[PDB]
């Protein structure tokens, strides 16, 4: 007997069109076999991926809510498209309200009042604070439940409530973060906070090993380790610690920090700072040097951090390591080791491991673009030699706040090595050697050979010549030095060069430079102790080339001056950011942690963005470059504040420099709107070749509230007054093109995109194709009998899918196969099929067809009731 089952595989998609054709699917009971390209982007809006509250609930957990009373149909969300009242489209929202946006946007309001008092418009003031109160009766009438003592987001009924609500309060879907966001913001009554902090407290819900994650543990879609519904955000436990603290309650705020700084996971050892943490355990997770992370640390360092010069603070952050491929990445395709970037400078330095790397600073990590890729392990490594035997050394490297150090000690030469940043394109190496006899010194380098690696271990064979043959890296001697030229590399996902880029040496002493290939050396003779200075620059353009090089001559006739403009600099920035006279050694040092991280992520101008910027992460696979979120900015903006509020400003400024005015080219229904990423590269649609710029979607608004705490710090009338139009714009942008309902009260949505409608306007969605599978038996006839499928997802049971049975061909179905799936026989051909319509995800599974010869007396469903099997055939459905 052999059963032998075929038509498996990578399921095919179909694009569809029309908001009427959608609601016809989701009329006919099949929202799941959808995915709506504008919708995805709402989520991307909303700023949490797959938060519960969006509908986002695997197929354990969902089985789980239904046996525990729940209906399925309870996750779906609805969406809609947003037209002026002359008809044009605007863009889509969800068919929901939240609660986080709209206390957001009484936060805006309640800024924006504060500005035009500043300003002395008093009668803006009172427009803004009649719709800040107005947004707070909708967030405390609408949005607060009386059972659950909680705030959740709404859905839009198809009518209003009796009150007035769009609808109820979406309390099945269980409580996550966006229910402190009316306390965080201020929204909140008094007697409803109370309520909502004592949930926050409670250890069934938030108060976990690391307090206040994603989702409630009570939620029914919570998993520790899902980022969005259940994993520990310092974002959003900052906000619950302020929003407690904003109602009377900073004693057990103060607590929870304590809690927070004993149990998050590495927060007092050397490694990066990451995005998230696991509630239980306070396990890592995520991009290394991530931004709105430091952030909000140090906001915790300054507001809740207590007990209970650059020199004191020694490599806070391990910055040592010998890369061996481009793209030497972790699990989640980030770079693996923390390269020291300063002055918004478009290359970084590590520490040599050991006497392997000794001499140097391996690693050239170099932006290229939007991209992290190291060029070298080696490069301009100094070994020095007495009659031709090598010098000994005792290595000792470390970092400190703005620089990194390295002293190499043998018994009759010495060397020190300082390396600092000097210009936004070109660091600056101090080499001082001591001996009372003369040296031979060597300098060498290799360009790195292979391409990727995940986890230290090699994804491919490829090699980065071979991968990209545009990009023509070439060594050659120069005048003073050597550089190392680019070819032009249009690879819109990995590496990017305009063809003019170059990587130029320059020394203050003359060396005599052989190139070998990928390979160069250079040698020089001295006859006793010398300094000698040396610049790396990184530069993108043939514009920079040429400005650079004035620079280059610069820096080395003044060295002194740049080493100390660094050093001072950087005095200056733990002046102004240990501010905390309450605060522990091991907090401070989280403090200094979170000032190297931002001021590493901060990138100076290039291409398309004319401001300096602050990205989530200079390390980070999709984070680089020059890349800029609104979100990230707000928050990293606050803190920078504290610290370096000349940067904190320009990348406020950065972000509103691509803001959409009247007559834009692409989207002039658009006016007021901020991109979701603006980066290096232009979009098409813009005349770039760019793939990040990204304009489907924006954030939620915290820019008011951004704008106002580098106010508090500055006090300066002229920031708020350059300002508050721009926020103004935004803040009107909401209300004419995220408000389905007209009510005043945003939803998340998306913008009019060729990723979202036709040239015509008729909305994008994607359908999967029908997927047959068939099951040839060989041997006995099953046509009086039993054949069934059955199906099982990476370690799970075997479970039942169709059955079809006896002479009359009766069928059975699984209920989650009902309406979809369609078993059928031909006994001629001793063949059983199943055509699988409305595939999803959660499908995808080894299907097995199964057959009995047996009598039975009811149709067979269970997987011990079959005798015989196939093999299996993997059928794969993705989002
Ligand atoms: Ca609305």
């Amino acid at each position: 007997v052999q059963l032998v089952e075929s038509g498996g595989g990578l399921v095919k998609e179909e694009t569809q069109s029309g908001l009427n054709n959608y609601a016809r699917v989701v009329e006919k009971g099949q929202y799941d076999s959808l995915e709506i390209p504008a919708q995805v982007a709402a989520s991307w809006e909303s700023g949490r991926d797959d938060a519960a509250v969006f509908g986002f609930i695997d197929k354990e957990q969902l089985d789980k809510y239904v046996a525990n009373g729940g209906k399925r149909s309870d996750w779906t969300v609805k969406f809609a498209e947003n037209r002026s009242q002359d008809g044009t489209l605007l863009g889509y929202s969800l068919l929901q309200e939240s609660v986080d946006q709209a206390s957001y946007m009484y936060s805006d309001n309640h800024y924006l009042a504060e500005m035009a008092t500043i300003l002395g418009k008093p009668e803006e003031a009172k427009r803004y604070r009649q719709l800040a109160q107005q947004l707070a009766d909708y967030i405390n009438t609408c949005m607060f439940d009386p059972t659950t003592q909680f705030y959740y987001d709404v859905r839009i009924e198809d009518k209003p409530l009796a009150n007035g609500c769009a609808g109820k309060p979406i309390v099945e879907r269980g409580k996550g973060p966006e229910g402190w966001s009316p306390l965080f913001n201020g929204a909140a009554t008094q007697a409803n906070a109370d309520a909502v902090v004592k949930v926050m407290l409670d250890p069934k819900e938030f108060n976990t090993f690391v307090p206040l994650g994603t989702a409630a543990l009570t939620n029914p879609a919570f998993g520790a380790d899902i980022y969005w519904r259940g994993r520990v955000w310092v974002d959003q436990f900052w906000f619950g610690l302020k929003g407690m603290e904003r109602y009377g309650y900073r004693d057990d705020a103060l607590k929870l920090a304590d809690t927070f700084f004993r149990h998050a996971k590495g927060l007092t050892a050397d490694g990066p700072i990451q995005e998230n943490y696991n509630p239980l355990t306070g396990a890592q997770q995520g991009a290394p040097n991530f931004s709105w992370s430091a952030a909000h640390l140090y906001m915790l360092y300054n507001d809740f951090f207590r007990k209970q010069n650059a020199d004191n603070y020694k490599n806070v952050i391990n910055r040592t390591g010998a890369p061996q491929y481009m793209k030497d990445y972790d699990y989640d395709d980030h770079q693996r080791f923390n390269p020291f970037f300063d002055l918004g400078a478009w290359h970084g330095h590590l520490l040599p491991d050991g006497p392997n790397t000794m001499g140097g600073f391996p690693g050239v990590a170099l932006l290229t673009e939007e991209y992290i890729n190291f060029m070298a392990s080696n490069f301009d490594r100094l070994t020095v030699w007495q009659d031709g035997k090598k010098v000994d050394f005792t290595l000792e490297a470390y970092s400190i706040p703005g620089a990194l150090v390295q002293k190499l000690t043998a018994k009759d030469v010495q060397v020190e090595m300082t390396l600092r940043f000097a210009t936004p394109r070109t660091s600056l190496l101090e080499t001082k050697i001591t001996s009372n006899k003369p040296l031979d010194l060597v300098w060498d380098g290799e360009l790195l050979e292979k391409l990727e690696a995940k986890e230290g271990k090699p994804l491919s064979d490829k090699t980065i010549a071979g991968e990209y043959p545009d990009y023509q890296r070439k060594i050659s001697a120069t005048r003073d030095g050597l550089k190392v030229t680019f070819g032009k590399v249009r690879a819109t996902w990995d590496l990017l060069t305009s063809g003019e880029s170059e990587y130029q040496v320059h020394k203050s002493l003359p060396v005599q430079t052989e190139i070998n290939g990928n390979r160069f050396t250079s040698k020089a003779h001295i006859n006793g102790s010398t300094t000698l200075y040396t610049t790396y620059s990184h530069l993108l353009t043939a514009q920079e080339v040429s400005k650079e090089q004035m620079q280059i001559r610069d820096i080395l006739a003044r060295p002194a001056f740049y080493l100390t403009a660094s050093q001072q600099r950087w005095e200056e920035y733990l002046k102004k950011g240990l501010t905390n006279p309450d605060a522990t050694p091991e907090q401070t040092r989280v403090a200094v942690k979170a000032i190297e991280t931002l001021n590493g992520n901060w990138r100076s101008p290039g291409g398309a963005v004319k401001f300096n910027t602050v990205t989530p992460s200079v390390t980070g696979r999709w984070f680089s470059g020059n890349q800029t979120w609104p979100w990230d900015t707000w928050k990293q903006a606050f803190a920078m504040a504290h610290f370096n509020p000349d940067i904190a400003k320009e990348n406020i400024r950065a972000v509103f420099s691509w803001q959409i005015q009247p007559g834009d080219s692409v989207r002039p229904q658009d006016v007021g709107f901020v991109p979701d990423l603006i980066a290096w590269n232009l979009s098409p649609e813009r005349g770039g070749d760019g793939g990040n710029w990204n304009e489907r979607n924006t954030k939620p608004s915290l820019a008011a509230w951004s704008v106002m705490e580098v106010y508090n710090v500055t006090q300066d009338k002229t920031w708020v007054a350059e300002m508050y139009p721009k926020l103004v714009a935004y803040h009107d942008w909401w209300l004419r093109n995220r408000d389905h309902n007209g009510n005043g009260v945003p939803e998340y949505g998306a913008t009019r995109d060729k990723a979202h409608n036709t040239e015509s306007g008729e909305m994008l969605f994607t359908v999967k194709k029908s997927l047959r599978l068939s099951c040839a038996a060989s041997g006995r006839t099953f046509s009086t009998a039993a054949m069934g499928w059955f199906r099982q997802a990476p370690g799970k049971e075997r479970d039942f899918v169709a059955g079809i049975y006896w002479t009359v061909g009766s069928t059975y179905y699984a209920d989650s196969a009902k309406g979809r799936f369609t078993i059928s026989r031909d006994n001629a051909k001793n063949t059983v099929y199943l055509q699988m319509d409305s595939l999803k995800p959660e499908d995808t599974a080894v299907y097995y067809c199964a057959a009995r010869r047996r009598g039975f007396t009811l149709a067979p469903t269970r997987a011990n009731e079959y005798d015989y099997w196939g093999q299996g055939t993997q059928v794969t459905v993705s989002s």
